[PDB]
């Protein structure tokens, strides 16, 4: 059966002509509301936040490692570069690319991120070490926005997501330093403005990672701080029938509103 809040998000899913998955977790009381939230969508930029955890990770035994210098080649120019096309030729430490993957969704720094840690399968062996049994990335970009329907590639669930954001910021999962450096990276993200941030009360303290790709697919995943109540953990998973299908963050920010009524 369906609660109002899951009834609610049917609809705006019927009306929106795609798919959703949500999942909530109120760390007040661990409760979790589900909307589809075992089933697989495709992650496209969400999964920058693993593969910046990853080296976060690392660097819990290599306290220098995020200020470690890494040489950016005109080559590694893919299809959005904001950042790093500043410093062709030059340089970016991990620190700066992990900043310009998470705050700016910068392609060619999450590649360097990926690099870093061996390839695609690095990362989904560092979401494997904290637990996360359901992550997997099997591309870099831009190829892992593909999003075709039915494809388990580079893909996650609602629920399997939300737990291990959760755990990653509000939990354990990462050294104090580097839990904290996560969270600072996700509150100053420069692209969110339309996704969740925009169906939550502006009192609400955010950091979210959106993404994009092929299907229309429209994602975003938030660690969120209501004023003087426990945090939540949000995630909104959106794709659509056709490949060509527009983004709808709105679709995003109407199921945040949903989901902060009760
Ligand atoms: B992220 O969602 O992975 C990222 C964020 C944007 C802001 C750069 N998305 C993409 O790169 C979307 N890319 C595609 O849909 C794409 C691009 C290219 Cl050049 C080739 C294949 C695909 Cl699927
Ligand atoms: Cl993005």
């Amino acid at each position: 059966e369906t609660s109002a809040v899951q009834q609610k998000l049917a609809a705006l899913e019927k009306s929106s002509g795609g798919r959703l998955g949500v999942a909530l977790i109120d760390t007040a009381d661990n409760t979790q509301v589900l909307y589809r939230g075992d089933e697989r969508f495709p992650m496209c930029s969400t999964s920058k936040v693993m593969a910046a955890a990853a080296v976060l990770k690392q660097s819990e035994t290599q306290k220098q490692l995020l200020n470690q210098p890494v040489e950016i080649k005109p080559a590694d120019l893919v299809n959005y570069n904001p950042i790093a096309e500043k410093h062709v030729n030059g340089t970016m430490t991990l620190a700066e690319l992990s900043a310009a993957a998470l705050q700016y969704s910068d392609n060619t720094a999450m590649n360097k991120l990926i690099a870093q840690l061996g390839g695609p399968g690095g990362v989904t062996a560092f979401a494997r070490a904290i637990g996360d049994e359901t992550f997997r990335l099997d591309r870099t970009e831009p190829t892992l926005n593909t999003a075709i329907p039915g494809d388990p590639r580079d893909t996650t669930t609602p629920r399997a997501m939300a737990q291990t954001l959760r755990q990653l910021t509000l939990g354990h999962a990462l050294g104090e330093t580097q839990r904290a450096q996560l969270v600072t990276w996700l509150k100053g993200n420069t692209t969110g403005a339309a996704s969740i941030r925009a169906g939550l009360p502006t009192s609400w303290t955010v950091g979210d990672k959106t993404g994009s790709g092929d299907y229309g697919t429209t994602n975003d995943i938030a660690v969120i701080w209501p004023q003087g109540r426990a945090p939540l953990v949000l995630v909104t998973y959106f794709t659509q029938p056709q490949q060509n299908a527009e983004s709808r963050r709105d679709v995003l920010a109407s199921a945040a509103r949903i989901i902060a009524e009760g």
